[PDB]
Protein backbone atom coordinates (compact mmCIF):
# COMPACT_ATOMS: atom_id res chain seq x y z
CA UNK A 1 0.00 0.00 0.00
CA UNK A 2 1.29 3.57 -1.07
CA UNK A 3 -0.35 5.99 1.48
CA UNK A 4 -1.29 9.37 0.70
CA UNK A 5 -0.07 12.21 2.70
CA UNK A 6 -2.98 13.15 4.64
CA UNK A 7 -4.47 9.62 5.04
CA UNK A 8 -1.12 8.40 6.82
CA UNK A 9 -1.25 11.38 9.02
CA UNK A 10 -4.94 10.59 10.21
CA UNK A 11 -3.78 6.66 10.38
CA UNK A 12 -0.72 7.45 12.30
CA UNK A 13 -2.64 10.04 14.79
CA UNK A 14 -5.06 7.44 15.45
CA UNK A 15 -2.01 4.46 16.23
CA UNK A 16 -0.85 6.79 18.83
CA UNK A 17 2.21 7.98 17.23
CA UNK A 18 1.73 11.86 17.64
CA UNK A 19 3.95 12.79 20.41
CA UNK A 20 5.27 9.15 21.21
CA UNK A 21 8.40 9.64 23.60
CA UNK A 22 8.33 13.55 22.50
CA UNK A 23 8.33 12.72 18.55
CA UNK A 24 6.18 15.17 17.08
CA UNK A 25 3.63 13.70 14.20
CA UNK A 26 4.88 15.87 11.37
CA UNK A 27 8.77 13.98 12.33
CA UNK A 28 6.77 10.61 11.85
CA UNK A 29 5.72 11.54 8.28
CA UNK A 30 9.06 12.83 7.63
CA UNK A 31 10.65 9.29 8.36
CA UNK A 32 8.20 7.56 6.08
CA UNK A 33 8.35 10.23 3.57
CA UNK A 34 12.11 9.64 2.69
CA UNK A 35 12.22 6.25 4.02
CA UNK A 36 9.55 4.82 1.94
CA UNK A 37 7.03 7.38 0.06
CA UNK A 38 4.82 6.33 1.99
CA UNK A 39 4.81 2.80 0.33
CA UNK A 40 4.54 -0.65 3.29
CA UNK A 41 6.18 -2.48 0.46
CA UNK A 42 9.17 -0.89 0.16
CA UNK A 43 12.01 -3.14 1.12
CA UNK A 44 16.07 -2.51 0.80
CA UNK A 45 18.59 -6.10 0.67
CA UNK A 46 21.83 -4.41 2.62
CA UNK A 47 24.77 -6.27 0.48
CA UNK A 48 27.25 -4.36 2.62
CA UNK A 49 26.42 -6.34 5.84
CA UNK A 50 23.58 -8.89 4.39
CA UNK A 51 20.64 -6.89 6.07
CA UNK A 52 17.48 -5.90 4.81
CA UNK A 53 15.39 -2.78 5.57
CA UNK A 54 11.47 -3.29 5.33
CA UNK A 55 7.85 -1.21 5.15
CA UNK A 56 7.26 2.21 5.54
CA UNK A 57 9.63 2.53 8.21
CA UNK A 58 12.23 0.99 6.45
CA UNK A 59 13.22 -1.20 9.37
CA UNK A 60 16.33 -3.39 9.45
CA UNK A 61 16.56 -6.78 10.23
CA UNK A 62 19.57 -6.70 11.87
CA UNK A 63 18.62 -5.85 15.17
CA UNK A 64 14.36 -5.31 14.43
CA UNK A 65 12.84 -8.47 12.96
CA UNK A 66 13.13 -11.38 11.66
CA UNK A 67 13.60 -12.78 8.44
CA UNK A 68 16.17 -15.85 9.13
CA UNK A 69 18.68 -14.33 6.95
CA UNK A 70 20.48 -12.02 8.67
CA UNK A 71 23.99 -13.66 10.22
CA UNK A 72 23.76 -12.71 14.20
CA UNK A 73 20.79 -10.49 14.16
CA UNK A 74 18.03 -9.79 16.81
CA UNK A 75 14.34 -9.77 16.85
CA UNK A 76 13.80 -6.81 19.31
CA UNK A 77 10.21 -6.45 17.71
CA UNK A 78 9.93 -9.78 18.03
CA UNK A 79 7.99 -10.26 14.44
CA UNK A 80 8.60 -11.62 11.28
CA UNK A 81 9.81 -9.06 8.98
CA UNK A 82 7.09 -9.69 6.85
CA UNK A 83 5.03 -8.24 9.39
CA UNK A 84 6.34 -5.27 8.38
CA UNK A 85 5.11 -5.60 4.80
CA UNK A 86 1.68 -5.64 5.49
CA UNK A 87 -1.01 -2.72 4.51
CA UNK A 88 -2.04 -2.46 7.81
CA UNK A 89 0.43 -1.10 9.34
CA UNK A 90 0.07 -1.41 13.21
CA UNK A 91 2.54 -3.80 13.93
CA UNK A 92 5.02 -1.59 12.04
CA UNK A 93 3.94 1.13 14.43
CA UNK A 94 4.47 -0.92 17.35
CA UNK A 95 8.05 -1.82 16.19
CA UNK A 96 9.08 1.93 15.66
CA UNK A 97 7.50 2.62 18.87
CA UNK A 98 9.93 -0.16 20.53
CA UNK A 99 12.83 1.31 17.89
CA UNK A 100 12.44 5.01 19.71
CA UNK A 101 12.69 3.63 23.62
CA UNK A 102 15.93 3.14 22.55
CA UNK A 103 18.49 5.72 23.44
CA UNK A 104 18.78 7.29 20.23
CA UNK A 105 15.35 7.44 20.30
CA UNK A 106 14.04 9.53 16.20
CA UNK A 107 17.96 9.33 15.49
CA UNK A 108 17.84 5.36 15.23
CA UNK A 109 17.35 6.32 11.03
CA UNK A 110 20.22 8.01 9.55
CA UNK A 111 17.69 9.31 6.74
CA UNK A 112 15.87 11.62 9.43
CA UNK A 113 18.91 13.39 10.79
CA UNK A 114 20.04 14.29 7.21
CA UNK A 115 16.30 14.95 5.61
CA UNK A 116 14.29 16.29 9.21
CA UNK A 117 16.52 17.07 11.83
CA UNK A 118 16.55 21.04 12.82
CA UNK A 119 14.02 21.32 9.37
CA UNK A 120 10.70 22.65 8.97
CA UNK A 121 8.62 19.37 8.79
CA UNK A 122 5.15 21.45 9.63
CA UNK A 123 4.08 20.91 6.17
CA UNK A 124 3.81 17.35 6.30
CA UNK A 125 1.39 17.20 8.16
CA UNK A 126 -0.69 20.70 6.89
CA UNK A 127 -4.08 20.41 5.99
CA UNK A 128 -4.76 16.65 7.11
CA UNK A 129 -7.25 17.67 10.46
CA UNK A 130 -4.58 16.24 12.77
Amino acid sequence: KVFERCELARTLKRLGMDGYRGISLANWMCLAKWESGYNTRATNYNAGDRSTDYGIFQINSRYWCNDGKTPGAYNACHLSCSALLQDNIADAVACAKRVVRDPQGIRAWVAWRNRCQNRDVRQYVQGCGV
